[PDB]
């Protein structure tokens, strides 16, 4: 069921800013490891005193790395007199918010038909005001609420590139990499209580819950068009293994953004690229299935994948899940930084043609057992 | 002239510490940039919860990038109980000197014969003490004193692999990347008063100076057999153009480290390899020189250098500069990070041959008037 209930028009995703220590080798880590072109920046060569932001794109992928400069440069300046390009930053946020999370995200951007609209409506559901809507240069409006730890949702809504002040990027420093990540598919948190975070979430938004040991309890939610996915994790104590949500909240210092899932257009490119650069600068991968798992994805998938995909798959460590409408293909990255809290999952969905309807096959959460499973028979 | 009036026995460069806020990330691109391999790991993985630590080399030359976990994964801890492997190391130290001049060197580290008595015989002799003596494992003795800013001179000496409490890296992530670079040749401060940092280090040291508008004034300080030297450069105010030197200061908030240079066994080899990925993950160099400047090379050079090996120059933008008693090859890369402060020279130098006698050729002081010569005659 989809009651479509949103309480104001959101979009798309649009992009994701990570706060960063430096911004510079972030992204050009990130650039090489993904396939992910540099397209925009607000800096010291773009009269941007205040902090450093580097835009990389794949498709429609926007991930923007961003860090402060010294207060010093700007130490003159009020808000209305600010060269910032995103009003929102400020230098004691991002600083605190590194010191003491790490590298990650800040802010996950969604594309509204209006941004002021969709605050106001927002704060008068509960969400918690972050930065009020600003219009930048008459064309683009931005604004921000709390959405879970320190992380905010970001509206972001266009009269008619990326906002003003961005300058594109110098042609030769402009190479054109790509891996075929095309899109965010979705973003995960995690939290120490579900149940309070979805309430809060749903409550403001109107998104909807998406039709759906271990370590874990999820829920997702999503809006109208089910193409904005935002699941949300929380830990499950007294497992044998530890929760991998707790270690995440532990080093994290609380709740925070856990993954992003990138599609690809051609995942079997997408990792043959990234896995030629794990040990030359890029990011590394999680170990992969044994080959039990490979052998019982015949008697799961052989119905969609051909022999020579699911040796396509093994060869690649390419993980398979199935739901009752379509079939996915994912893979998880090793933690993008220093700390064990956020890392990347790669995927492309099969099925559910009309365009394709988001969320087909899945999160892969069939993949806990069967991964199990897998490695009990592969000891055999 | 060379008093060799070195107070204490010094050997050899033995590494540079970077302090950053994510240490995987800056270590990945440099790895990637400069042809580095992971050599070594301090972190989580071996047992430490207090600092993440990575160890690229190339030949003998040792970059290690260091990061803070959060403190309450030590909290517990005392001194005595440490898990860190770099006891000199402190969370809210580390958080200030990022959050102060961003990116950039924290250690400038010799090996000497014995770092205990190095340490005594520099505070005897007016060096401020940063972090004592410590035996680590009874087989490695570190000892820290202040250089400048928040640049630390660092001792460490060897009873008979890098630290104790390292581990050697995994085979799978350890890429043999090598790019031709060898030993690190010379590491610049800049501070805002030459004659007093002069006077502090060559006063606990007894380093010598170095035998030898622009912005800046310079003075070279070096050990007994010349091999470790330490440049250090001050602003000349008033100038046409603003002094880089100054620019520095502001953006660092002070006195730092302004360059390396790393000596590459084959300075063709390492630029080919480095400009070819630039615009891939790496870094980028400075603008090179007119084609006026590689004319006036065979002037100045044409013993030295073939006609063919003028014009490899040229396809890479090297720069040459010559003294009494050799020639050197060089080139500079733009800032490493967000904030126009540190910066790499790539060196190679030929002739002194006895092995090659330290800082033949001089540090390319006469490239300020040729490069401005060049410049100013292509306009034409
Ligand atoms: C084969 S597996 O390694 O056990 C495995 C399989 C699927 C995922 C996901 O992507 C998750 C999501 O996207 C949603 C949030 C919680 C659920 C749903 C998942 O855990 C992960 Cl992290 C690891
Ligand atoms: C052709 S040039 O771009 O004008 C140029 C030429 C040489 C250098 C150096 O390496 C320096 C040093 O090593 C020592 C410290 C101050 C002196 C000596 C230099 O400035 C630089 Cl930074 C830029
Ligand atoms: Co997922
Ligand atoms: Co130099």
């Amino acid at each position: 069921k989809n009651p479509k209930s949103d309480k104001f028009k959101v979009k798309r995703f649009h992009h994701i800013e990570f706060w960063c220590g430096d911004a510079t080798n972030v992204a050009r880590r990130f650039s090489w490891g993904l396939g992910m072109r540099f397209s925009a920046k607000s800096d010291l060569s773009t009269g941007n005193m205040v902090h450093a932001s580097y835009l990389l794109t794949s498709g429609d992928l926007r991930f923007l790395f961003t860090a402060p400069y010294s207060p010093s440069l700007s130490a003159g300046e009020i808000k209305p007199t600010t060269t910032a390009s995103i009003p929102s930053f400020d230098h004691g946020s991002c600083r605190s918010f590194f010191s003491s999370h790490g590298l990650g995200v800040r802010a996950v951007a969604i594309e509204v038909e209006d941004a002021e609209s969709a605050f106001s409506i927002s704060v008068a559901n509960g969400a918690i005001p972050s930065s009020p809507p600003i219009v930048l240069n008459e064309a683009v409006t931005i604004a921000e609420v709390k959405l879970y730890g320190d992380v905010v949702l970001r509206y972001v809504s266009y009269k008619a590139e990326f906002l003003p002040g961005f300058e594109r990027v110098e042609d030769a420093s402009s190479f054109p990499l790509d891996y075929g990540i095309r899109r965010l598919d979705h973003a995960v948190g995690n939290v120490p209580e579900l149940g309070p975070a979805l309430t809060y979430v749903a409550g403001f938004t109107g998104f909807h819950q998406f039709a759906e040991e271990s370590g874990l309890n999820s829920a997702v939610l999503a809006s109208n068009d089910e193409m904005v996915l935002l699941p949300i994790n929380e830990p499950v104590h007294g497992t044998k293994r530890k929760s991998q949500i707790q270690t995440y909240l532990e080093h994290n210092e609380g709740a925070g953004l856990q993954h992003l899932a990138l599609m690809s257009e051609d995942i079997f490119r997408t990792l043959r690229e990234m896995r030629k650069r794990s040990s030359i600068g890029g990011f590394d991968f999680m170990p992969s299935p044994p080959p039990t798992y490979y052998q019982n994805l015949k008697k799961r998938v052989g119905d969609v994948l051909s022999d020579d995909q699911i040796k396509e798959c093994e060869e690649l460590g390419i993980l398979v899940d199935r739901d009752d409408q379509g079939t996915l293909l994912q893979i998880f990255t090793k933690p993008l930084g220093d700390r064990p809290t956020i890392f990347i999952e790669i995927i492309q969905r099969v099925g559910c043609m009309m365009y394709q309807s988001g969320g087909c096959g899945g999160f892969g959460k069939g993949n806990f057992s069967e991964l199990f499973k897998s490695i009990e028979e592969y000891e055999k």
